[PDB]
């Protein structure tokens, strides 16, 4: 599906998939809520265990799936927009 951003804090990791508090996403029109996310057969990296503030990309199947991209390390608000 298409894919979205979206920003928050990790809730917790697990071992394919973990539950983050991310914000409303403007990518989406959704609001504020702990949700899981599906991870690649790659697995996870580090800096974005339960207690970090993380900026990801995530893809919505049809079907209402979340599956997560790509997640890069953020620091409160993400950080400065242009």
């Amino acid at each position: 599906g298409p894919e979205h951003r979206a920003v928050g804090r990790i809730q917790s990791i697990g071992e394919r998939s973990l539950i983050i508090a991310h914000e409303a996403i403007p990518s989406a029109q959704w609001g504020a809520m702990t949700m899981e996310f599906a991870a690649p057969p790659a697995g996870l990296p580090q800096g974005l265990k339960a207690g970090d503030r993380v900026a990801f990309s995530f893809r919505l199947d049809p079907h209402g799936m979340a599956t997560l991209v790509t997640v890069a390390p953020q620091v409160q608000t993400a950080g400065a927009k242009p």
